[PDB]
DNA sequence: TTGTGTTTTACGACCTC
DNA sequence: GAGGTCGTAAAACACAA
């Protein structure tokens, strides 16, 4: 868990997730862990940064 | 500045596998 | 039991009023 309440993610932290997020819709344990640990971010965020952004993708779609 | 509507992290519940 | 959606909180944001 990861508690006091919600950090912001740099410009340059959500670039490179955008990109990988174009590479590929749901991201690997190996890839997790690469991105996790050039990004300066847990694996678990990006594991749910992931989550979130598949479902901020649905709820454009329905709109 | 603050009211407000939208986005962004992060969770817990339940579901699938 | 790892991850998944999905509904939700609250903090951060945009920015007109």
């Amino acid at each position: 868990t990861k508690d006091k309440y919600r950090v912001v993610y740099t410009d340059h932290q959500r670039l490179e997730l955008e990109k990988e997020f174009h590479y590929s819709r749901y991201i690997t344990i190996r890839r997790k862990s690469e991105l996790a640990a050039n990004l300066g971010l847990t694996e678990r965020q990006v594991k749910i940064w992931f989550q979130n952004r598949r479902a901020k993708e649905r709820k454009v779609n329905k709109k």
